[PDB]
């Protein structure tokens, strides 16, 4: 196991475990430092790391060392012996904590035993040279005050106190002649500057610290994890695998881009979690290869090492044994060393993916930041780590006896207040970007707050390089993962090979490169007149010295007046906020405005189903104006059009290389090897797809998801800025009152803030879900497809290359060049489905992805909608849509296809969509209105079939056809095999539900069936098992095509395609969502209109109509006349019969031209009696259950109700509406609903039953029943003349 030694700073120097060390960077000069051996090969020097720094640099100044850190200075830290000792005791406690668990102990053991090779790149393969600064460090033996005697020692890690910035922990390696042994396989003495008291702070963006905003949200780090993070770097450096490779470099061209140092992959490996995914597979293999290469050199050296020219006492064997074990080399029974691929693999993955900050945190139940790419907050001071009441070896801050184990409460700033102290901002220095307008006003923004957008140069272009294929060529996959449970249980991982003595010859060649550091401006001034996220967030703040503020919806005034604060909430919310009231009304007002705040914030849960968008936060644009001027116009509309892309501050230029060409190695007369070469080129092909995807994922996370993170953060701030402003206003108004009045005011500030903060949390959850959706959306629609294109391109090139290859070997292959000739087609036929969990195991990311793929609306691969007098694809896949002159469009999303040649729409689908899921899996939906047949043309109508929508490529595909009263769906596989399913509606119904009426169609295709649904109901099914591959991504042509009558036309609306089979539940739902409207519809399904002639239809008496009775002021009910001709194919009841009614608007006499009738509207139901416009009235004083309606000239009589409220009691789709007579627009006194009632009449000659246009109270209770009774006589529909219906 590991032994942690004990000592006090004042303990005597014994030249063994407590020495006067001459640090590597001292260049063998200057003073020595009292060093303590905390364990074998590991030293603690309780002093400030001054190497490469300036003395004054230890004081806070207008400069900074790192552009991404809220740096804290304190030159007094460690300036006394008691401070040094507390440092020592604290280091000893952290080490005990670390070893308190199997995982940390192994990290320590790996580090103790990972002794640097005795030499570096300059040392001859046959030598061991300990006389170099990265292997030996001197200790002064001589008595106090004389560098007369000094001895050398071997060491692995020397830990110092902090440098100028206390919270800037760093692990440093030794470079000599511009090279680093710790990066070339040898390893070398590692150094670290660490501070256990001043730790970093962070918060879970996709969460909330104890659901408290007006608190000290965020969490503070466990210094033991911070230490282990650094120890991991030490581990890497000791094993010499701390190599440099293509680094992630931030794009810094735009003022909104965050500036930061290049990030090496080793850094992201150390953090673990999602970070490794930012390193593409290409660069992963590059690093892997270089590390393997380094190990080969070391293993070669072990086979050639003969002597140590610097220390005659060094035992060659002892070391060859140690290094063999360190690098896990294998040895034959003869002593020859060689690299065992499997053991190298396990060791490499262990070091790079096993020991990660993320794995350790999870194992020690410590909370840490979600990613290297997260905003760093100000650091805090841990009062006393040595106090077991605050921090223990076993549990850190999350002590269970204090009930602080659960949810990392012990690290929760808003909970464990007694464990830390905020820091003096006067000692903090943060890099700031001063944004100045070319005039002027200037806003300071912390560089940490900007958008981190990785530059294109960050990603490898290795996919573009050629690849030779051979019978032995194998795949290459490096999983940025490693089972932590096996690393903890692995038996033969921890060296059971003796650690050599540390004493050796003293170092005489102090040649070494000492880094030189210097601060840089903490403020960078840039000029811009842009008012993006930064300016918008700023406009929502106010100076500390101002206490009387007012809200405003005007961004410009807000920026202008310090007492004016910008608010993106409603106009009403803003007015109420600035409302001043009496003391006696204050409480009420507070309850009101707080309530409003919550309502406004909760609008973040807005739905937009009609636009196929489940979630939308309508105020994001107003709040931040991030991306493409999202504050101007209507955000929701702009989002329906451009999607997630509009929110991005910057659209990145993706690196999507053309996959390199495969060069196959031939083998004349060699059947096996040629077959292998082929099968290997096929698997290598898969490595290319996976790699491409990984390259995509890496760019998404570092160029896109980053931006979406800043937006989440920006929203969190905006919401808090808003709550802070309202709280400021509340406080101000309250304190204006006298103490006497305040005493009687019933207000609870904590409860107020409580409700505000709660509203904020609900908003944040919504926003995070919305934004995550956007980020995944951008990945799947704006990035993956661009990769699929290149991959499909490469695939084709690879196909011809494999066929041609099998062709040239037509001989050598014998009777098989055909078998595989297809084996090549069936493989390059199925495209690799993208799966994020393959490139990362980050839980948040996977869930993000799974959630997205569980939402059926994300399966929409074409969604044609009306926008600015044109049709466009809003699915986000960017299909090109050509609408020709003969197509009529309206803002109701209706489009008309006529018999004109130019009446067509051409859609060029996105060829890079996994539409061809190999088993035919997709759906098509849309609304359609098919006109009635011409009576004098019924023969043609029933016999002539004409295509209306055609999607063909290579004589394969699908099409929607119509032959009279039948709508047909047809499939055609590559072999010309055709299958069809269809829906036919009756054309002999007295009243048809489908002829000339809008209805919803949905066709679904799966491996077995082709189903047709109408208005959500399954109508037909056809077995499509026999059918083979169907090419469905060809062009889509919308056009009447076949032998049609010149008068033939068709209306369509909401045409959509899904790359999956919709369930009946999805269909019914889509049916209900697209049927919904605030307005009533007419008999055809179009919006009901004011000032438009309409015949009336009654759903409870289909074949009935209303006619003013000759001698009475009543409407008698007559039977509709029928189709007169003798066609055997058709029958119907006349629709254009009875009185011609016309609906008039009751309110606002803005004249009488036309407009839309909305549910609940108060109207006048009139009709035309010759040249006069009469009206429908109800005698006011009837006592019976019902009465006949009174039909007479327009007049305002005191004895008749003349006002009707058009209603819609049905919750399900319907074109029926109801008409209600109320006492007046205000009373709840309902007189009854309009309907039909049967009366008995017995005269001197005639005895019969006759129906009359009536008003009945009976309907009042009937319309409330469920399910809605569509057969009720109070259900009416309005039929205006329509070219689609002639009789
Ligand atoms: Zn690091
Ligand atoms: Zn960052």
């Amino acid at each position: 196991p590991v032994t942690i030694n004990n000592f006090n700073y004042n303990d005597p120097i014994d030249n063994n475990n407590i020495i006067m060390m001459e640090p590597p960077f001292a260049r063998g000069t200057g003073r020595y430092y009292k060093a303590f051996k905390i364990t074998d090969r590991i030293w603690i020097i309780p002093e400030r790391y001054t190497f490469g720094y300036k003395p004054e640099d230890f004081n806070k100044s207008s400069g900074i060392f790192n552009r991404d850190v809220c740096e804290y200075y304190d030159p007094d830290y460690l300036n006394t012996n008691d401070k040094k000792n507390i440092f020592l005791q604290t280091m000893i406690k952290l080490f005990n904590r670390i070893k308190s668990k199997p995982l940390g102990e192994k990290l320590l053991e790996m580090i103790i035993n990972g002794i640097p090779y005795l030499g570096d790149r300059r040392v001859p393969l046959e030598e061991f040279n300990t006389n170099i600064a990265s292997v030996t460090v001197n200790k002064l033996i001589s008595n106090p005050g004389e560098v007369e005697r000094k001895k050398g020692i071997f060491a692995n890690l020397i830990i110092f106190g902090p440098g100028p910035v206390l919270n800037e922990n760093e692990t440093i390696d030794i470079g000599i002649q511009n090279h680093f042994a710790s990066r070339e396989g040898f390893g070398g003495i590692m150094q670290m500057k660490f501070c256990p008291e001043y730790v970093s702070v962070f918060n879970n963006v996709q969460e909330n610290k104890g659901a408290s905003i007006f608190n000290r949200r965020g969490y503070f780090s466990d210094p033991a994890l911070i230490l282990m993070h650094e120890l991991i770097h030490v581990l890497h450096g000791l094993y010499g695998i701390k190599v440099d490779d293509l680094p992630i470099v931030p794009n810094e061209k735009k003022f909104f881009m965050q500036s930061t140092d290049a990030i090496q992959a080793e850094e992201l490996y150390t953090f673990g979690g999602q970070d490794p995914s930012i390193i593409t597979p290409s660069t992963d293999k590059s690093i892997y290869d270089k590390v393997l290469q380094n190990f080969r050199g070391i293993v070669d050296r072990l086979n050639k090492v003969l002597v140590c020219i610097s220390d005659p006492n060094i035992n060659i064997n002892i070391y060859k044994n140690k290094f063999k074990d360190k690098y896990k080399f294998v040895e034959d029974s003869e002593g020859k060393y060689s690299i065992d691929v499997e053991s190298f693999d396990k060791l490499y993955k262990s070091l790079m993916f096993g020991f990660t900050e993320t794995n350790i945190a999870e194992n020690y139940k410590i909370k840490t930041r979600a990613s290297y790419f997260s905003d760093s907050l100000p650091p805090v001071k841990i009062k006393n780590l040595l106090d077991n009441e605050i921090y223990t070896i076993e549990e850190g801050f999350n002590i269970s006896d204090k009930d602080m184990e659960k949810e990392y409460r012990g690290q929760n700033k808003a909970i464990n207040k007694q464990a830390y102290e905020e820091i003096s901002k006067e000692h903090l220095a943060v890099y700031k970007i001063q944004m100045c307008k070319s005039v002027g006003i200037c806003i300071d923004v912390d560089n940490e707050d900007l958008f981190f957008i990785a530059d294109k140069n960050s990603f490898s272009d290795d996919l573009s390089k050629n690849e030779r294929i051979e019978y032995n060529t194998q795949s290459n996959y490096i999983e940025n993962d490693f089972p932590i449970n096996e690393l903890i249980l692995d038996t033969d991982l921890i060296s059971k090979i003796e650690l050599p003595s540390e004493n050796t010859e003293s170092l005489t060649d102090f040649n070494v490169d000492v880094p030189v550091y210097e601060k840089q401006p903490a403020i960078k001034k840039i000029f811009t007149d842009e008012n993006t996220i930064f300016q918008y967030l700023y406009s929502q703040t106010f100076p500390l010295d101002i206490r009387d503020i007012s809200l405003t919806s005007s961004f410009d005034d807000a920026l202008l007046f310090s007492n004016k604060v910008y608010s993106f909430f409603s106009m009403d919310y803003i007015k109420t906020a600035n409302k001043v009231v009496e003391a006696g009304l204050f409480a009420g007002w507070v309850k009101q405005i707080v309530n409003d705040f919550v309502i406004e914030a909760n609008k973040s849960n807005t739905m937009d189903k009609i636009a196929d968008i489940s979630l939308i936060v309508p105020y994001i644009g107003l709040a931040l104006n991030v991306g493409n001027e999202t504050a101007k116009g209507n955000f929701e509309n702009a989002f329906e059009i451009a999607g997630a892309s509009i929110l991005l501050e910057f659209i990145p230029e993706l690196l999507i290389p053309v996959v390199g060409a495969f060069l196959l190695e031939s083998y004349i007369d060699n059947k096996n090897k040629i077959i292998k070469t082929i099968d290997n080129a096929l698997t290598k092909r898969n490595e290319k797809w996976s790699d491409m995807y990984g390259l995509i994922v890496a760019q998404w996370l570092s160029t896109v998801n980053t931006q979406f993170y800043t937006i989440k953060e920006g929203m969190y701030k905006a919401l808090n800025y808003q709550a802070q402003a309202l709280e400021e206003i509340i406080k101000y108004r309250y304190n204006i009152y006298s103490e006497k009045e305040k005493s009687n005011i019933n207000i609870d500030f904590n409860d107020i803030n409580s409700k505000l903060n709660e509203g904020i949390n609900q908003a944040i959850d919504n926003i995070n879900n919305f934004i995550n959706g956007c980020s995944v959306s951008y990945l799947m629609k704006k990035m993956i497809p661009l990769a699929v294109e290149k991959l499909l391109d490469f695939d084709n090139t690879l196909k011809k290359n494999l066929l041609n290859y099998i062709d040239e070997n037509k001989l050598y292959l014998i009777g098989s060049a055909e078998y595989e000739k297809s084996k090549v087609n069936k493989y390059l036929k199925t495209i690799m489905p993208f799966d994020l969990s393959i490139y990362t195991n980050d839980t948040i990311l996977i869930e993000m992805f799974n959630k997205y793929n569980s939402e059926i609306l994300n399966n929409i691969i074409l969604n044609l909608r009306y926008k600015d007098n044109n049709l466009i694809d809003l699915s986000g896949y960017g299909a090109k849509v050509e609408v020709y002159d003969g197509v009529e469009l309206n803002d109701k999303n209706q489009f008309k296809l006529t018999s004109s040649a130019n009446s067509k729409i051409r859609v060029t689908q996105n060829q890079n969509i996994i539409f061809n899921s190999v088993f035919l899996d997709f759906s098509v939906s849309f609304w359609i209105r098919i006109p009635k047949y011409k009576n004098d043309g019924i023969q043609n109508y029933i016999h002539n079939e004409y295509t209306i929508i055609n999607c063909m490529k290579n004589n394969s595909g699908w099409k929607i056809s119509i032959r009279g009263n039948r709508i047909i769906w047809t499939l055609i596989d590559i072999n010309g095999k055709t299958k069809s399913v269809f829906f036919e509606y009756n054309i002999r119904e007295d009243i048809s539900e489908y002829i000339n009426r809008w209805f919803f169609v949905t066709i679904t295709n799966n491996l077995n069936n082709a189903k047709i649904y109408i208005n959500g109901k399954l109508e037909s099914n056809t077995d499509i098992k026999d059918i083979r591959e169907v090419i469905a991504n060809g062009e889509i042509i919308f056009k009447l095509d076949g032998d049609i009558d010149r008068t033939q036309f068709i209306w369509m609306k909401y045409f959509s395609i899904f790359n999956t089979e919709l369930s009946q539940s999805n269909i019914e739902e889509r049916y209900k969502i697209q049927s919904y409207s605030e307005y009533l519809k007419d008999f055809w399904g179009n919006p009901l209109m004011y000032n438009k002639e309409y015949y009336m239809f009654n759903a409870g008496n289909k074949n009935s109509y209303i006619k003013l009775k000759k001698d009475s002021p009543v409407g008698e009910i007559l039977t509709r006349s029928k189709y007169n001709q003798n066609s055997k194919y058709i029958n119907y009841r006349d629709l254009y019969i009875g009185e011609k009614f016309i609906i008039r608007r009751k309110s606002n006499s803005q004249s009488i031209n036309d407009d839309i009738v909305r549910k609940e509207d108060y109207i006048y139901l009139d009709f035309f009696n010759l040249n006069q416009e009469w009206r429908v009235y109800t005698y006011k004083y009837f006592k019976k259950e019902e009465e006949k309606l009174f039909l007479a000239p327009i007049s305002d009589s005191d004895e008749f109700y003349n006002t009707i409220q058009i209603k819609e009691y049905d919750e399900q789709p319907t074109y029926s509406c109801q008409l209600l007579f109320k006492k007046d627009e205000e009373s709840t006194d309902e007189i009854g609903l309009i309907g039909i009632h049967r009366f008995y009449e017995s005269g001197i000659v005639f005895e019969e039953y006759k129906d009359y246009f009536c008003i009945s109270k009976w309907y009042l209770k009937e319309v409330k029943r469920k399910p809605y009774n569509l057969k009720l006589g109070c259900n009416w529909q309005f039929i205006p003349k329509d070219e689609g219906w002639t009789e």
